[PDB]
């Protein structure tokens, strides 16, 4: 397995409380910046092309400077073709675009609804911000600072009937990921879990109904449970690969300890599904037309 596109969930801290969250606040561990950089260098030497920073909420650590420093390191020192972030968007300041936006290819913001009552039912924030305007503000900063803009949506019991066509098109993203809500034992299912996602789940038939309602959106990339569950390379906050084939998130040894080749043998990665879901795409902003 070559680690072509890898997600690094460097923190499990978060400031939201989405009821379905499948990457919960189980620890407060974050690698020292120098150790994270060492692990990223190991990934580059093993063939990394795209890194996505995630969590947790990645902008939390050191008030966004930890993430910015890693973004700049990957782009300028490792020369990675693609550096992306998935974020809930609650803590992103324009000063961060000024300091680090040059080095970021893609900013994904998670947006599950354009209805305030639904976001309250989900747990996305506390309703203090105008969340539609906040999203538009982040989008226009991506325009100003030449970052490609992406949206991620989790389709669940409370938004499965929503029509998002005009809202998504008003944001003109390069990529709109539409995930079926996914159950993960030890995260949002079972006795050992901080969340209980069962009440959020929808059937495959309901998820496809949502997809068909949004056919007109050209940037839509759909991922049913089957397309999502084993189609990612996921590094946790210790830089261990998480294996999701067992319906849990079982960890390998750290790449910092045993190296990439040994650790990744236990990832459970299904590369055919990674390709089938559209995981490989034009992901360098210099090669896009923003
Ligand atoms: O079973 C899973 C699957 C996915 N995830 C996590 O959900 C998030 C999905 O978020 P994205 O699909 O946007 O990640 P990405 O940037 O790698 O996607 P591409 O645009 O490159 O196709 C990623 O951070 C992934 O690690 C899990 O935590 N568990
Ligand atoms: N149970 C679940 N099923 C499918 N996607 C989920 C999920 N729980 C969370 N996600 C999605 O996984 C991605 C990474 S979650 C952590 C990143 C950041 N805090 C954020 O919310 O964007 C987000 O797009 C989130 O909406
Ligand atoms: S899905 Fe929600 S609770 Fe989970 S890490 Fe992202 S913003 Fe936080
Ligand atoms: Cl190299
Ligand atoms: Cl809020
Ligand atoms: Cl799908």
């Amino acid at each position: 397995t070559t680690p072509v596109s890898v997600n690094y969930h460097f923190t499990r801290q978060c400031n939201y409380k989405c009821g379905f969250c499948f990457h919960t606040a189980k620890t407060s561990f974050v690698l020292p910046l120098e150790e994270a950089k060492r692990g990223l260098l190991l990934l580059k030497q093993a063939g990394l092309e795209k890194i996505n920073f995630s969590g947790g909420e990645p902008f939390l650590q050191d008030r966004g400077e930890y993430l910015g420093k890693l973004v700049r390191f990957c782009k300028e020192e490792l020369a990675l073709p693609s550096v992306s972030i998935v974020s809930n968007g609650s803590l992103i300041r324009e000063r961060w675009f000024k300091d680090y936006g040059e080095y970021l290819d893609i900013l994904a913001i998670s947006c599950d609804s354009f209805d305030e009552q639904v976001n309250a039912l989900i747990g996305r924030g506390q309703g203090k911000k105008n969340h539609v305007e906040n999203l538009q503000k982040l989008r226009r900063w991506c325009r100003d600072y030449k970052v490609a803009f992406k949206i991620n949506s989790v389709i669940n019991r409370f938004n499965v009937d929503e029509d998002m066509n005009e809202h998504i098109k008003a944001l003109s993203p390069v990529r709109w990921k539409v995930f079926q809500c996914l159950l993960i034992e030890g995260e949002n299912s079972g006795a050992d879990a901080l969340r209980a996602a069962e009440r959020f789940l929808i059937s495959n038939e309901e998820f496809e109904t949502f997809l068909e309602r949004h056919k007109e959106v050209s940037c839509l990339v759909p991922e049913s449970n089957q397309k999502m569950k084993d189609s990612y390379l996921i590094l946790d906050e210790y830089m261990r690969f998480l294996n999701c084939t067992g319906g849990r998130k079982d960890p390998s040894k750290s790449i910092l300890d045993v190296g990439v080749e040994e650790a990744i043998k236990f990832s459970g990665f299904d590369e055919k599904m990674f390709l089938k879901r559209g995981g490989k795409y034009v992901w360098s902003k210099a090669d896009l037309k923003l």
